[PDB]
């Protein structure tokens, strides 16, 4: 289900690629914002857009149709350009609000529905006829509409930050284990509001996985790695289960990893 478009309907959509609706370039290339009107094309709702500048593919990705994946909503090839028209995710990446201090705006009961809806993507990807694993997955592929509903991003595209599983550091080699690992520390970060690395810590809390991995079998001192401001939000017990999910995907065992749809059928009970 993809629409085609010219470069020159791209011009309407992203006012030319105007400076101000540029929203950042990382690695698989720039972003703008744009807006698809109703009469844009047939059959397809009025809707905000995010416009990727790509640095048969295309066919098999507008297969990947899921509630927690974001929308390919068509593409252009036009001129050794390639261009990808995804939905726009109105709230943006799930690091935006994640990583702030307090992160009051991401209660007990959102952060887990985040898990959740990520962790439904990623069991459709890997469940796909061709599995889809990620290169790099990390807190920035979750994107999050006006409810904070989480949907996977930049699927199909393909450790210093902490989120490589280390036998793919160590060999390289892609394996749906490497991203149940990516995934287990972002829910670490769920847990604790922190970063994956960051240095500015204590040398014994740079690393968020290797700080909080001897606490997630202890429930009593499970509060320090906790978010200060959930206190109050959540009982010991669907911590303590959140806790030793992301304790079993963060294994150093890659067969102890769980399959992801094992992972949401455990964290789907907490909400
Ligand atoms: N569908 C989308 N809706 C809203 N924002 C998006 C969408 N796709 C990408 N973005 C945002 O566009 C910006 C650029 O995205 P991009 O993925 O290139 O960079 P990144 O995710 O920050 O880096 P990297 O992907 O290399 O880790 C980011 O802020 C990203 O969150
Ligand atoms: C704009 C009109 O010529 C249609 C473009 C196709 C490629 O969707």
């Amino acid at each position: 289900n993809l629409h085609v478009f010219t470069i020159a309907e791209l011009r309407a959509v992203t006012r030319d690629f105007s400076m101000t609706n540029f929203i950042g370039e990382g690695g698989f290339g720039p972003v703008y914002k744009g807006y698809v009107h109703d009469k844009t094309k047939p059959g397809l709702a009025a809707q905000t857009v995010a416009v990727r500048l790509l640095d048969t593919e295309v066919f098999f990705l507008g297969q990947l149709r899921h509630p927690h994946l974001v929308k390919l909503i068509g593409y252009c090839y036009e001129d050794e350009h390639r261009l990808l028209v995804y939905e726009f995710m109105t709230r943006g990446s799930l690091e935006k609000h994640l990583f702030k201090k307090y992160a009051a705006s991401l209660p007990w009961s959102t952060r887990l529905k985040i898990a959740i809806g990520a962790a439904k993507g990623l069991a459709f990807l890997h469940e796909a006829e061709k599995p889809v694993i990620y290169r790099d997955f990390k807190t920035s592929n979750i994107l999050l509409d006006s409810d904070y509903k989480a949907k996977l991003s930049d699927f199909g595209l393909a450790g210093t930050q902490g989120y490589a599983a280390p036998e793919y550091i160590m060999t390289g080699h892609l394996t749906a284990k490497s991203d149940v690992y990516g995934y287990g520390v972002v829910l670490l970060e769920l847990l604790s509001g922190r970063k994956a690395v960051d240095k500015t810590r204590p040398p014994r809390e740079q690393s968020l996985v290797e700080w909080a991995r001897p606490y997630l079998t202890d429930a009593r001192r499970l509060d320090r790695v906790m978010d200060p401001s959930l206190a109050g939000q959540y009982s010991t017990r669907a911590a303590h289960k959140a806790a030793a999910v992301a304790h079993q995907c963060v294994a150093l065992n890659p067969k102890s990893r769980p399959h992801m749809s094992a992972v949401v059928d455990a964290l789907e009970p907490l909400l």
